[PDB]
């Protein structure tokens, strides 16, 4: 019988949490529409439930493909050691690294190691907020508006009719904000009520108006929907082509805020360091947490703006069938070694597994007869690639250590 040419010897997982409640409730996102916002079963922010079997799925997921690629066993916990999952200090990254330990390893208790003091925001999950880097503010300024095509309100003209879809889902038009509008010699708009401008600084970069708003409602839409709720968006979306019109609103936010270059390396590098180390052979050592590195298995919950960093720094792009946020909850930015039988070379594989917005919605679970997800990436600066299309350790060693900005490295 043919035998695999290739032998997976370590996985690196950086995911997304799962579904959580709307982090914020406030004047604005009840003054732009006059229907009541549906309420969540926990705090603001928080992990659902529903978010964390979904979490589960996927870890109970990896474990069966795992087994079938022979890195983990098929029965009992892992061996000590074998398998580590790291956290932010947020309660919904916490919790998702319990979803997918539990959905991993059933009743194997596996460890979710935080930095210690989770009263502080931990810096491998963004190094700026914690200033051990910053940003040229110059340089951000002139990169983001660059790639909007050189202002913000060209960006968002060029995206009314995504702009309008949204505002017909809140019924804008009968809102507060349009109502009370002094100027009402115009028609009612988002994009014109609410300006939307760059801001800057050294730990920071955000965009004021429609755009961030745009882009927290229609993920908010999103969450609705994988959660199971009776009618996201007051039963105002009905089919697939209106799901990605709304959610193109969050990922244009995230294409000039989060995969922006000269944001993204800097606020990528912790993880950057990270995954590289835990990739590249050596012995059982650490990097921090009181976790082992290498090992066989690394998982690693954080946020959408991390993946969107990481894919922006590592020039990695996708879109995923089924699944209108490019960054959605539980989202996995899979790394892989596959070890080459043949010569012993080292190489590896990045993938971007998730669960489709349906399978989510009708909380399907998951299995290697029914799989989530996947999409295979290519790093577009690889030059070095095997049959596979994989790129040697060498090569992505070489692209991590470009990408890079040591000025923030932990
Ligand atoms: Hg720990
Ligand atoms: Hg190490
Ligand atoms: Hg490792
Ligand atoms: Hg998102």
């Amino acid at each position: 019988q043919s035998e695999p040419e290739l032998k997976l010897e370590s996985v690196v997982i950086v995911s997304r949490h799962g579904v959580r409640a709307p982090t914020k409730a406030t004047q604005l996102m009840q003054d732009v529409t006059p229907d009541a916002w549906p309420t969540w079963p926990v705090k603001l922010g928080w992990l659902t439930p529903r978010g964390g079997e979904l979490i589960a799925y996927l870890g109970h997921y990896q474990r069966q493909r795992l087994v079938a690629d022979g890195l983990l066993a098929k029965k009992g916990c892992p061996q000590s050691g074998q398998v580590a999952i790291i956290a932010d200090v947020d309660e919904r990254t916490r919790k998702t690294g319990e979803a997918f330990a539990a959905g991993l390893a059933p009743d194997c208790a596996i460890t979710v190691h935080t930095q210690t003091d989770t009263s502080s925001p931990d810096p491998l999950f963004n190094p700026l907020k914690t200033g051990v880097c910053q940003l040229d503010n110059a340089n951000v300024t002139d990169a983001i508006l660059s790639r909007a095509g050189g202002s913000i309100a060209d960006f968002t003209g060029h995206r009314q009719t995504a702009f309008r879809e949204l505002e017909r889902v809140l019924n804008f038009p009968q809102s507060n904000l349009c109502l009370k509008r002094e100027k009402q010699d115009e028609s009612c708009s988002l994009t014109q009520a609410l300006p939307s401008e760059l801001k800057v600084s050294a730990d920071n970069v955000s965009l004021t108006g429609a755009v961030s708003l745009a882009s927290m409602l229609t993920e908010i839409f999103l969450l609705q929907q994988a959660q199971g709720m009776p009618e996201p968006g007051w039963g105002r979306i009905t089919d697939s082509h209106q799901w990605n019109t709304l959610l193109s609103l969050h990922n244009a936010q995230f294409y000039l805020l989060q995969r922006t270059p000269e944001v993204a390396r800097s606020r990528a590098t912790p993880l950057l360091d990270l995954i590289k180390t835990a990739l590249t052979p050596h012995p059982p050592q650490k990097q921090a947490y009181g976790v082992t590195l290498p090992t066989s298995v690394l998982f690693i919950a954080g946020h959408d703006t991390n993946l969107a960093n990481l894919g922006g720094a590592l020039e990695l792009n996708w879109t995923l069938p089924g699944q209108p946020d490019n960054t959605p909850p539980g989202g996995e930015l899979v790394f892989e070694r596959w070890r080459r039988l043949s010569d012993n070379s080292q190489w590896i594989q990045v993938s971007l597994v998730f669960q489709t917005l349906q399978q989510m919605r009708d909380k399907t679970p998951l299995s290697l007869n029914t799989p989530p997800g996947e999409v295979k990436l290519t790093l577009a600066g690889c030059e070095e690639r095997n049959a596979q299309g994989m790129c040697s350790l060498a090569g992505f060693t070489q692209i991590v250590n470009e990408a890079r900005i040591p000025a923030c490295s932990l």
